[PDB]
């Protein structure tokens, strides 16, 4: 099941102090990070990117298997808010421009609006 205090962050690749990658499904992976923790891993997602379509489903179902709670992003279309959704997971949009750091210190701040619909 979905852990709430696992916090997968979509990101350019490995380290806390990298950049939150704008997109979902087609992120290069998600570093997921224990609230307290706080230790943290890098997923790869590279399997979503080379797919046609369904790369934001392909991504839900990466992150279901992590067993993460939350997840950290700047856009997320339909289909695959809906699988994240189904999964359990919630979602916080509109977080490109910070960190990966920064973003999960935003999000346990309570700075961070849990999102209703895809926003793209």
């Amino acid at each position: 099941a979905s852990h709430m205090q696992r916090i997968a962050v979509t990101a350019e690749g490995p380290g806390l102090d990298g950049l939150v990658d704008p997109r979902f499904g087609r992120a290069a992976g998600f570093v997921v990070v224990d609230a307290a923790t706080m230790a943290a891993e890098y997923v790869d997602n590279g399997a979503s990117q080379t797919l046609s379509h369904g790369a934001g489903i392909n991504a839900a179902q990466v992150l279901a298997k992590s067993g993460a709670g939350v997840l950290l992003t700047g856009y997320v279309g339909p289909k695959a808010f809906q699988a994240l959704q189904a999964a359990g997971i919630k979602v916080g949009q509109d977080l490109e421009g910070l960190t990966v750091r920064q973003a999960v210190q935003r999000f346990l701040d309570g700075q961070v609006p849990m999102a209703a619909g895809p926003n793209k």
